[PDB]
């Protein structure tokens, strides 16, 4: 199972729906349910922060990506938190609006086994990473953001700047099937 | 404005033609249109589910009625619809043919304001709602049908089983506009 921390953005059931869709089950719990509660729970395999409205409003899920043990996914917000959690920069873009945006992939990790090198994901670049963090790497851009995927080198933290859960992202669920075969998932 | 998803049926032009008689701009769409793409539009204010021939050629639909947090008003197909989504039934009945279907409402709500308690629909009863979903209420009936219109008992979300938006059905202009009010719209 999968625990989804609820930043409070509109595409959280959508992350469990799609989840539901390769065959994964997903809980989605409060962006404020301690690690340890997370990780005692044999049934967890791995966490995904979700989108939401303010990065202010979501410090739990700094201490969550530092400390957890688990493979972590942030989505949106939740990469931009990654990227504040392990020293990187975060700041305002220009393209705020929800659009089609063609990521181009530049390497494959994992994230994109399976994707091809270039596809339309839903984004909204309002907020975007300005410096990956110290031992992450990219792995996506697009033609107004940097870094539309990251990861740690060695430790299995992702990051996406758009949305896999939405229909509008080609190939989302398999980016999504991708993080669950990191976090021990098998399918045919 | 108000999107329309085009399930396929003769009524759809009329929906933006009546529409466009109150002073309210639509847009009709096609029925596999993503939810994320109709509510990040900023300028639309509402969703509208056409008639159409065919219950099981507009699933797209159900995602809308189950997911949207926009008012929806759901016409005939979209009625059922709408039914079908949360759990209530659907069913064949006996007089398919058009016909002028003298309506009693139950429940002023809404749909209804403005509206007298007695008015003749244009209306074809080939389908229709056989058991309301949990956490509806029945707001309109006929003698020959249990659920001329229903809605959600909080939630913005309303199905007529008639026309409103062609001329044989009296008041069907100030039904659409009830439904635009609670779009937001502005009246007087």
């Amino acid at each position: 199972m999968i625990v989804i921390l609820d930043n409070g953005g509109q595409y959280v059931h959508r992350i469990h729906r799609s989840l539901k869709y390769i065959g994964v089950s997903s809980k989605i719990v409060p962006n404020t349910t301690p690690l340890e509660e997370i990780e005692s729970n044999k049934e967890v395999k791995g966490i995904i922060l979700s989108g939401g409205p303010d990065i202010e409003k979501a410090k739990n899920c700094i201490d969550i990506a530092l400390n957890a043990k688990l493979p972590i996914l942030g989505i949106c917000l939740g990469h931009q938190l990654i990227a504040l959690a392990y020293g990187g920069e975060v700041g305002r873009a220009e393209a705020e609006e929800y659009a089609l945006t063609k990521v181009y992939v530049d390497k494959e990790n994992d994230l994109f086994k399976n994707v091809p090198r270039e596809f339309n994901a839903w984004a909204s670049h309002k907020d975007e990473v300005k410096k990956v963090p110290e031992g992450f790497e990219i792995l996506a851009h697009s033609d107004i953001c940097q870094v539309e995927a990251m990861k740690h080198k060695t430790k299995p933290i992702y990051g996406v700047q758009f949305h896999p859960e939405v229909a509008h992202t080609e190939y989302g669920n398999e980016i999504l099937k991708n993080f669950c075969k990191v976090c021990g998932y098998k399918f045919e």
